[PDB]
């Protein structure tokens, strides 16, 4: 019954620092001031599938697991994977695993990794043979169709790709809880079209989140939007810790999502009282939201870098769109062979 | 002890174009007509993937009896582009279709999406003793500018329109005897440009245009090995799925085919298995076109509607996608369910 963190790994493209970003035009002082980011992954030819594969060598090697005890591929992303009506999960498949298990898509906006970690655990838990699960993220958020610093102010979009292997076997870590709670109430904050009727038959050009938030807030009332989404955080955050046994006291690590510093600030750092420094918050600021796979890239830097000590608890904190938050508590067991001693 | 069920099902499918239509129209012309033998597809104006997807629900949900507290899961599979980016078009279906709490989400995997959100849901629902019911849902739209619905995937003719089942642990009018999934991904370069076995080509901004991927999948790994390999991933699927419901294929009265044109149909289905038509979708299929992922959905609701399935007979669904991914599912009528015609 048992699950752990077999192996992790990332794949992240070489960096573009906001001084760069200003000196280009692509980021205006403001901006950079409010979201305090330092550098963003920007990836040059690599697609997201291929991201995606990467980071899936890296935690299959690190995980020692066989290629036939890979039950399960989920390959979670929010962006344009490349190519229409050809199959992503199955690139990361026959490119990282070489076996013939299913592969699919999970898909929860900014939540993917969590939604697919979920879909993961039951998979595994539904039959009593079955050993570990492959999940992975991948995006690349260009030019035309979507603007990094901008196409959802307060967030810095990334290339990159992360990957997670869960097992009933064994390894480094264990999964001590996860939640998901949903609020699909909020689902028309990020499209166009009446929040509350079907959503407006026209939209690919470049993507406009903050358009829809006013829309949305305007119609449904500041007053209700602001309690909703903080009711959906607490839900996950409380629930994540009840089922572990922990208080928030009792954390050593969060993982937070790499949003701007006035969206962490608002959103944990003055509600929930912590400090930074108990935080990915300086990783990921000079990293920048990997789609889906923040908790994964977050979790797999504390654990590499020695940051995280066995019996240490960490606190995962992962939120989409629609809205999905996800909470998970990870206790880390040792230190693994790849990872640094402080 | 184990079983799950279907409890209801449902789509909503947008008003037709027929053949006759799209030749006027310069959409189709008569050696593709011929070759497929389409009659109609069915095609929206302005409703979007998720609209038609959560109309479909509220159809099987309604059917179905559950409680919206019973509905432990949704799932949400498509193949094409659901209108917004950053925007969760499962968020949607529960919005307007449950109204409840539980996780929901996308699961994809191209023209077989639907099969493998029944496998997801089936383990979600047996991964912890309480849950009850899931909801799996379907919606594309395959519009003009980046998609040609009759010669973007020649030999296919893709339809808009949405789909949805309620997968139950209580009970339900059949039984899902079996349900198999397989995987080939040395064939998953067939369908994107780049190199069949190195990286993807950088974003594909065009039509979709996917024989002209084929064609280089096949030049690069050869004919023989492609027919082969898709030949064995669907006889796999399918003699899994048989032995694994304690039947043959004697014993099954329906079989729900992808909604592909005849030439496909024959060469992979009729002439390989030597089935009739007359015990499959194919008149239904041939009016509706391929509703991405959820033919296997639409196909068995057909079936059940209008009464060609009795009680105690077994119908099996077949299913592909670009990967490759198959899935084959055993299913036994417990029941005709009320909204269904006695035949
Ligand atoms: C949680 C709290 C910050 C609490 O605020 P108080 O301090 O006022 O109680 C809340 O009231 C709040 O507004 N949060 C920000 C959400 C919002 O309203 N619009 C942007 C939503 S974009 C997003 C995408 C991403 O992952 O980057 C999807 O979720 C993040
Ligand atoms: C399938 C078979 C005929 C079986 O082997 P036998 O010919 O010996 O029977 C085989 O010979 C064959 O043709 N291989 C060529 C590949 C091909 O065209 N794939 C379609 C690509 S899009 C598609 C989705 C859909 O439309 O639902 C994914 O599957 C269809």
């Amino acid at each position: 019954g048992d699950l752990y963190v077999a192996g992790c790994g990332v794949w992240l493209p070489p960096p573009v620092t906001t001084e760069q970003a200003l000196a280009a035009g692509h980021c205006d002082r403001r901006l950079a001031s409010s979201t305090r980011m330092l550098s963003v992954a920007v990836a040059d030819k690599e697609t997201p599938a291929e991201m995606a594969a990467l980071a899936a060598q890296t935690a299959l090697d690190r995980s020692g697991v066989a290629p036939a005890h890979v039950d399960l591929v989920l390959h979670a992303s929010l962006y344009f994977q490349g190519h229409h009506l050809w199959a992503p999960s199955s690139y990361v498949q026959r490119v990282a695993v070489g076996n013939r298990c299913p592969a699919m898509e999970v898909r929860q906006v900014s939540n993917g990794g969590m939604a697919a970690l979920e879909l993961a655990r039951a998979y595994l838990l539904a039959a009593p043979d079955r050993v570990a699960a492959l999940i992975t993220t991948g995006d690349r958020m260009h030019p035309p169709g979507f603007d990094r610093w901008s196409s959802d102010p307060g967030t810095v979009y990334a290339d990159g790709g992360t990957a997670l292997v869960l097992s009933r076997q064994g390894g480094f870590a264990r999964l001590r809880s996860l939640v998901t709670v949903s609020e699909p109430v909020l689902e028309g904050m990020h499209r166009g079209g009446h929040p509350f009727g079907p959503p407006s038959p026209e939209e690919q050009r470049a993507v406009d989140l903050d358009a829809h938030k006013r829309a949305y807030v305007a119609e449904a009332g500041s007053s209700f939007s602001v309690a909703r989404v903080s009711a959906g955080q607490e839900e996950a955050l409380t629930g994540a810790l009840e089922a572990a046994g922990a208080g928030l006291d009792d954390i050593s690590r969060v993982v937070l999502p790499h949003m701007g510093w006035r969206r962490l600030s608002a959103a944990y750092f003055n509600k929930w009282h912590i400090q930074p420094e108990r935080t990915t918050w300086e990783f990921g600021r000079r990293t920048g939201h990997l789609g889906g796979g923040d908790p994964i890239a977050g979790f797999d830097h504390l654990v590499g870098s020695g940051r995280l000590a066995p019996g240490e608890l960490c606190l995962l904190v992962s939120v989409g769109a629609g809205f999905s938050w996800s909470c998970a508590v990870v206790e880390l067991l040792e230190r693994p062979s790849w990872a640094a001693a402080p």
